[PDB]
């Protein structure tokens, strides 16, 4: 299944370690329309995904496709300014490749972000939802980045996922929000991932909500599974970019354009939160 050898991850971590002096302790993966979180890094050193051996390439609008090292609020971080998705043609073992490289780089905590359509009726476009848990739909069928022989050098054969999203960090993230001075509070809930690229139908939307999901996207989950597998501390949030249409009369239609726009209108609020969070 997984086509990368332990040495492939090594090779790439070796490459990065010899091209930058930066020794990141934290990794941030910036979802759709969230590339601006790169803006405040100091001593920033950028590498295009195209120049890093073994790295996949971002082909979705709103994904720069650059890995940026730097300092943010005192912390040494490496940011994925743009990510990879299954709908682009990538098996999960490709999508999550950076995650294992980060572990090899010496990173200890991974913060994942994404743009998600809201399923919980109380969410509003612009809301930031702390990811308390997830439902891995592709995983139900075996589409899993861990599928195939297990590399004990990364983790165990059957890793647990019920404690995936660090509770401490969600506690902190909430008080940090207090300091934000934001009107609307920091939401929290279950994120469900499905393949995409098409947006949901009304039946699907109703179905997903009844599964207990608050937000839906086409990313994040596989990165978290790989992160946990290799022991990374995980924290994640979705920016509610649109409310998925749950009725046959709504003239509304989900679209990537509005999603990127909502990301832009919130990258500021997100900029400080993630930094103060640092
Ligand atoms: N499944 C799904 N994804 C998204 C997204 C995310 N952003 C991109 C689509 O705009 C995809 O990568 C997806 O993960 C935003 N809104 C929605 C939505 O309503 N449904
Ligand atoms: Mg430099």
């Amino acid at each position: 299944q997984n086509g990368y050898t332990y040495e492939d991850y090594q090779d790439t971590a070796k490459w990065l370690l010899s091209h930058t002096e930066q020794r990141p302790q934290v990794a941030v993966i910036c979802g759709s329309g969230l590339g601006g979180l790169v803006n405040k890094l100091t001593q920033a050193q950028t590498f295009d995904y195209s120049e890093i051996p073994n790295f996949p390439e971002s082909t979705v609008p709103g994904h720069a496709g650059r890995l940026v090292f730097g300092i943010l609020n005192g912390r040494a971080c490496v940011m994925m300014q743009g990510r990879f998705h299954m709908y682009e043609g990538y098996p999960f073992w490709k999508v999550t490749f950076p995650v294992r490289v980060f572990r090899l780089l010496g990173v200890e905590t991974l913060v994942v972000t994404n743009a998600a359509g809201g399923l919980n009726p109380n969410f509003e476009v612009g809301d930031i939802m702390l990811i308390r848990d997830h439902i891995n739909l592709p995983g139900f069928s075996g589409e899993n980045p861990l599928r195939g022989p297990n590399e004990e050098r990364f983790g165990v054969r059957f890793p647990a996922m019920s404690d995936a999203y660090d509770r401490d960090m969600r506690q902190k993230a909430h008080s940090t929000w207090k300091q934000m001075g934001e009107q609307r509070e920091l939401q929290e809930g279950t994120y469900v991932m499905l393949g995409g690229p098409n947006f949901e139908t009304v039946a699907e939307c109703r179905l997903l909500r009844n599964l207990g999901a608050d937000a839906v996207g086409m990313s994040t989950v596989p990165e978290v599974i790989v992160a946990r597998h290799c022991g990374l501390r995980v924290f994640g949030f979705s920016l509610i970019t649109n409310k998925v249409i749950m009725d046959y009369e709504s003239q509304g239609k989900a679209n990537h354009e509005e999603v990127l726009e909502a990301g832009k209108q919130a990258a500021q609020k997100l900029e400080q939160f993630v930094s103060l969070l640092m």
